[PDB]
């Protein structure tokens, strides 16, 4: 779930623009 709580904060802003 961590890849998925904090991680997924960065992917979700740089991997989604």
């Amino acid at each position: 779930g961590e890849e998925e709580l904090q991680e997924n904060q960065e992917l979700i802003r740089e991997k989604s623009n």
